[PDB]
């Protein structure tokens, strides 16, 4: 199994720098705005406990550098949402797709498009994970960095990369300004909650194994909610909801195996092991397909 | 550690369907001329054994349907190169970017823009077998999708798929329209080589993984080329030339572990397992990441 990215080319055009002082970082270049991390405004020795608005204050329409490559804009209105930084400019981005803010839910997956200075370099797939972090192990040095989803020809973006924290995983916001998770915009004591891992989605990659060839790890054993999410809290993953159940419901009908007896089956491979054997070629449990990625690639 | 794949822009512009009869499949859009692969012509039926000369003499100019979309184009000149249709069209493309055609050898990666129908979907980051396959799992009904390179603004295309043999794996072309491997775009009796793992690759994601963080798999033996090869010829890997160890000299340099130590490191995971450790989040020795994208990410 092929973990696969959304095509990067609706977001590339709406990439550009912004250079505050010695601080350059990615934007998102949207109608005639701006989009970026405010801590783009902080000084290495401002970032260990920053005043936004206080930095904000003294930072002029001047003290920005906008670039889209070439082309280098200007700023008309610094602006401040919530951790984000809007900067309102004159020209209207002649690239902008239809586009849409969502907040995605912990478990969900997105694109991400990783950006160096303004030029997009690289593209890959990633999931929210569930205590909000993302196991993006390189967005170093590209603060601004975007999420995305698409749908057809809407573009659904979602995160903005902020911050690299000091467990090697990644912290970011919405593209309304505001952080998935407790974690502010600021170098202190900030710590990752325990991750559990996504159950949903390791259901929604062995009915995928199912539908390619692998079928060794299904049983004839049947096991309920209740069971289920007593192991599932055993071996640190997440609890099953009723709507995780209706969510797996078209991937059941395909294959013809039940969402309880699809549990079962992971409530034996949790327990009894793998023992060398790969389901996809994969020897651990990958927790970062969502049914709906099975589902529209297959 | 993330397998990262080019922003796909300036290959979705590309991107055009290609139907004759009853088959509708993937076109590369170059200039004033449209690839596709040849086997668009034949009929299911025909596949088992065709007559490509043949088969192209009873099509005329009016038989393609080249569309871009919203935009149906007209061929004005249709043509053989190899395994593949050149068709010269009218209008030329004016999303064409800089491109040249190259031919990839085994051991080395590429990104791999996967559509249905003229329309992308999907995008990821895969490598070219030692037995001259792909593991591309889904490229099914996606014949035409292309794999490339990108180096600044020059796009390096080298290949385009064909077919989904018996055993899962796929098979495909150059953008010269000649395969890689013995392959024949023809449904018979096609056996892929026994597949090496590549070393040079297992090699560099384990220089990776020290920069990064992982180092429990380093020891202070050391190996020469010939005692290792010995030892790769047993585990079914590749065997390590002179031009590998050269190759992984600026990884060597950057981490202060000498190719050949990390060859005695390799050694040892071979024959003494991994016990349950993981390298990079990965049980297994991961093989598609050359040193020129450890470096690029790095």
């Amino acid at each position: 199994f092929r973990k696969m990215a959304f095509p990067s080319g609706k977001v590339e055009g709406c990439m550009v720098q912004v250079t505050c002082g010695t601080t350059t970082l990615n934007g998102l270049w949207l109608d005639d705005t701006v989009y970026c991390p405010r801590h783009v405004i902080c000084t290495a020795e401002d970032m260990l406990n920053p005043n936004y608005e206080d930095l904000l204050i003294r930072k002029s329409n001047h003290s920005f550098l906008v670039q889209a490559g070439n082309v280098q804009l200007r700023v008309i209105g610094h602006s401040m949402q919530n951790c984000l930084l809007r900067l309102k400019v004159d020209t209207s981005n002649p690239k902008t797709p239809k586009y849409k803010f969502v907040r995605i839910q912990p478990g969900q997956t997105f694109s991400v498009l990783a950006c160096y200075n303004g030029s997009p370099s690289g593209v890959y797939q990633c999931a929210m994970r569930p205590n909000h972090t993302i196991k993006g192990s390189f967005l170093n040095g590209s603060c601004g960095s975007v999420g995305f989803n698409i749908d057809y020809d809407c573009v659904s973006f979602c995160y903005m990369h902020h911050m690299e924290l000091p467990t090697g995983v990644h912290a970011g916001t919405d593209l309304e300004g505001k952080f998935y998770g407790p974690f502010v915009d600021r170098q202190t004591a900030q710590a990752a909650g325990t991750d559990t891992t996504i159950t949903l989605n390791v259901l929604a990659w062995l009915y995928a194994a199912v539908i390619n060839g692998d079928r060794w790890f299904l049983n004839r054993f049947t096991t309920t909610l209740n069971d289920f999410n007593l192991v599932a809290m055993k071996y640190n993953y997440e609890p099953l909801t009723q709507d995780h159940v209706d969510i797996l419901g078209p991937l059941s009908a395909q294959t013809g195996i039940a969402v309880l007896d699809m549990c079962a089956a992971l409530k034996e491979l949790l327990q009894n092991g793998m023992n060398g054997r790969t389901i996809l070629g994969s020897t651990i449990l990958e927790d970062e397909f969502t049914p709906f990625d099975v589902v529209r690639q297959c």
